[PDB]
């Protein structure tokens, strides 16, 4: 036995669990399925410790995991919010900067000011916004103007439906990864 | 889409992943490779949240992985030790009690006492002791004889070489599964 070649195999399976988990992620975050969520989100965590060095398709695979991670906490060792740490993510993940990345971009900023209004914590919204960003949305914190129409249109709904959109082409592109695929060809068989 | 078949290529996919990661469990055990047998342990743990339905062969599987567990913690919500909770998991599982059986189960009773004699716990080693069992042994323990020649037969080295004996028939018996094969097969294509 060649102890070389046994954890060559380990970090080959441990990129098949990744690629398998991130398609459970994605299906469990566009269906609402909180429970499976945070179980998936748990496995995919603990199995890329097994890996110690990722290609540029891992390291964008682990930093969606993180993202959706992020967004499923929005209105849940650092000094900001998840949705400011999904914003963080977003900008800086090797892809293009196309309209539905701006939007998402967007829709994330105002929202992360919007889940603190929501939940009654307006100094929080002030530092958040002063963290990220502009008269007009402060005097819109200031009074506590929860249900402003700019907060209508740059809703938590338009932004979760958005990044479903994104989601759902994420899935597609994974549906074919090697786990899932032989998965799905033993379950055909019986049936 | 059909959220059935999904669901059930998931769990498919959850049952390969547990015999994966015993085997890589198996392996760290042996090797002695206690941060990558912490990883996979970790790892394992995880994954088997995504099930709540086990096969025979299935509890087997997590039931070495849990004991595996416990040996490795063996000097470091129960009111037992390590090695106590490991010999719960040994006595139950679903096994043939041959002489190797035994041989075991013997070891790490006498070794669960000399542990904590090893850490100068002697009140531990006496509370130990009353739980698993005799007026020899309870004299060994009242006057600190840890090195007394009965600890040497049934000794720490010892019992750790028997369930390394114990662990390469498990290696043996998932070397051939799903998942280590397709990524064996990976790796020699390159080399
Ligand atoms: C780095 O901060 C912790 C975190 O985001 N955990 C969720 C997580 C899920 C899935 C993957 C692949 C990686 C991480
Ligand atoms: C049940 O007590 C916790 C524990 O033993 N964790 C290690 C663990 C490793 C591997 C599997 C499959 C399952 C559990």
């Amino acid at each position: 036995e060649d102890a070389g070649l046994v954890a060559e195999a380990e970090a080959v399976a441990a990129g098949w669990m990744l690629d398998f988990l991130c398609l459970s992620l994605c299906r469990a975050f566009r269906d609402g399925r909180s429970e499976d969520f945070r179980r998936t989100r748990n496995s995919a965590e603990a199995i890329i410790h097994g890996l110690s060095s990722l290609t540029a398709c891992q390291l964008r695979t682990i930093y969606i995991c993180q993202f959706l991670t992020r967004i499923a906490a929005g209105k849940t060792d650092e000094r900001i919010t998840p949705l400011e740490s999904a914003l963080m993510i977003w900008g800086s993940i090797e892809k293009e900067h196309d309209k539905l990345h701006e939007e998402i971009q967007n829709l994330i900023k105002i929202q992360a000011i919007a889940v603190c209004m929501e939940n009654g914590n307006f100094k929080e919204a002030e530092e958040v916004f002063e963290r990220i960003f502009k008269s007009k949305l402060l005097m819109i914190i200031s009074q506590k103007d929860t249900f402003h129409s700019f907060f209508q249109h740059f809703s938590y709904n338009h932004m979760m439906e958005k990044i479903k959109s994104y989601v759902n082409y994420v899935l597609s592109e994974k549906s074919s990864t090697f786990l899932m695929k032989a998965a799905a060809k033993v379950v055909e068989s019986k049936r």
